[PDB]
């Protein structure tokens, strides 16, 4: 009934088969929900979603040691990309790539690495440069627009890629759940869900009520015989520019006079959302050490 | 009619759209022949494989611009991660993420750090640690079994993926294609096609004629009725072992005496291939300067 992912990114899909399409991704340490097993996983990520996964990439466990992988302080990966090895020396054999976000076992300390233990139970050590110290990571942690938008400013490049849920790559409203990991924050999955979650701001034509750090929505406008529809969301940068994934991560513009104008978007736009202050505030949206998934209940 | 990928890892899919299945993967840099345009690119990646990919991924160019690309000289992304920057300074302004494979042009030199530029023309500095100039990676190369298996070593635990062909995530041909790749070799995508290049080696109950750095098939043997079906391939690592992907990249064995046996592929193994010997000697396996879709014809 109970689970942790053991790889640095495992891939949840429609079904349980590889032949079906990728719907989300969950990562290395993340507790999950195991609500059936027919050869694959059926799991819960602790945004409510759910999608199969292959049986050898979560450990099951019963409520007893999912409480006790809860309870451990963990190493969280702060870096996008890296490695643990065998040995304190990045050049012992590695034991598994690592992403931002990946939270492992804190078993001690050596040199300038952490010893760290997997779901499974496997042990390595990872380096004090790319990760550190759940307890000392949550205590200097801000949660406010300008740490937001200087992490999604680090993701720029990277691919996207459907159902894209971590450094590796990312989808648009993927982007925006990476982004917010990095920060302790989970929100929904879908960009159809995350545009009902927080206020919703009816922008100004000059977008003077858009803030920093909100989101912004596109798709179909809502008609008199038919409901706006969702299709895209990126988190607005001030001055009418966006990041957004859509080929890759990058800025675009709602101004014709800037390089980056998006013509397609910007005739798209639907509307904003603040959802930064209704962090623990409002159902869907909180911080791991207010979610259920991470906590004894 | 001509692309080169110009993100670190582009998802080539079975149809035109994001809710088909990902089939194979391109790297930044790389040539490839463009099929058609319906809004997403077919495009033709230099093993001949064929792949749906958005528009905004590839550079399109003339067949003019196209060979000037591949001739200009690159530098070659020689680390499984690692970023670009807008300065020679690893705490500037990101351009984009890198995978090993990745191949942009070289523009010159400064500090620790190579000037270099990608397809779609952005220009970024590459740390002279994860990457090197294409003629020095050439003249320095080893493409023995030996080489292979030590690339393949420093792969585990990273991710299965399906359709997998980076050091982000690997399938099980997947793995044998980034491994190789590493080594500027070129054999066929599916695993079925890989099973057939090469000399076949028809295993002795020993493993006594199986050497390190074959590869190693499993499926449905061949009945009177039905030809041999082709569902998994691993590198041989000598002693009864081999690597591959699987749940993650890992290392198993044929061999019930030992802790990592895998008995439903032992069960199912088909027969090995040896072809290292080969390549540049048979079609469908070469290096990246005799590859035609590398150099003008
Ligand atoms: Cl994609
Ligand atoms: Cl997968």
């Amino acid at each position: 009934a109970y689970g942790v992912v053991h790889i640095s990114v495992c891939n949840m899909r429609d079904e349980g088969k590889f032949t079906s399409g990728m719907s989300t991704q969950a990562l290395l340490g993340m507790p999950v929900k195991v609500l059936q097993y027919t050869g694959w996983y059926e799991i819960q990520t602790p945004d409510d979603y759910t999608g199969w996964v292959h049986r050898m990439v979560i450990t099951p466990m019963s409520k007893e040691k999912y409480d006790e992988w809860n309870r451990a302080e963990k190493i969280v990966v702060t870096s996008h990309y890296g490695f643990t090895y065998e040995k304190p020396d990045d050049d012992s054999q590695t034991v598994s790539d690592v992403v931002a976000g990946n939270r492992l076992k804190w078993e001690g300390s050596k040199g300038h690495f952490y010893k760290v233990s997997y779901p499974d139970g496997r042990q390595a050590y990872i380096s004090r440069h790319i990760s550190q110290p759940e307890s000392k990571w949550r205590a200097s942690l801000k949660q406010d627009a300008e740490s937001i938008i200087k992490t999604a400013y680090t993701m720029i490049g990277i691919p996207y890629l459907w159902a894209g849920t971590s450094s590796k790559g990312v989808d648009c409203s993927g982007l925006v759940r990476t982004v917010l990991f990095m920060h302790d924050i989970i929100i929904p999955r879908d960009a159809s869900q995350q545009a009902y979650v927080g206020e919703r701001i009816e922008i100004a034509p000059d977008f003077s009520n858009v803030q920093r750090g909100d989101l912004v929505f596109f798709g179909r406008k809502a008609t008199a015989d038919r409901k706006e529809g969702i299709s895209h969301v990126g988190i607005y940068l001030g001055n009418k520019r966006f990041i957004h994934a859509l080929g890759d991560v990058h800025i675009s513009s709602f101004d014709p006079e800037d390089e980056c104008y998006d013509e397609f978007n910007t005739g798209r736009l639907l509307f904003a959302t603040r959802f930064l202050p209704y962090i623990n505030k409002e159902k869907g949206m909180n911080t791991t050490d207010h979610n259920l998934y991470y906590l004894h209940h």
